[PDB]
Order: C-alpha cells, then sequence, then structure tokens
C-alpha cells in the first residue's frame, strides 16, 4: 500500500464544484488512487471531501 495521510504544504481556495478548499497543515487521506494531477480527498481535520491539487500536498503522519 501506499501513503497513509498527506499534508497540506499551502492554503488553497476551491475554485470548482468538485474540489475543496483547505488551509496549509490540515491531514488529507486520499480516497481512490495519486494517478493524475487531482486527487479525491478528504480532509481529516474538516471533515471536507472533494478533489485537491496533488502538487499542495506531500505524506506526513
Amino acid at each position: 500500500g501506499g501513503v497513509t495521510t498527506f499534508v497540506a504544504l499551502y492554503d488553497y481556495e476551491s475554485r470548482t464544484e468538485t474540489d475543496i478548499s483547505f488551509k496549509k497543515g490540515e491531514r488529507l487521506q486520499i480516497v481512490n488512487n495519486t494517478e493524475g494531477d487531482w486527487w479525491l480527498a478528504h480532509s481529516l481535520t474538516t471533515g471536507q471531501t472533494g478533489y485537491i491539487p496533488s502538487n499542495y500536498v506531500a505524506p506526513s503522519d
């Protein structure tokens, strides 16, 4: 298996119908896979669920 939890490296403001906003430091779990530029994610911090830009996160605890 792959990375369990990712951390936001930057703030991100939602701009679509299917993405989510998140703040730097939020912990996010990827739902499908990490293929592509947009990952379906769930914020463990806020409970939000939606797509995030993959270059805004990195593996974390």
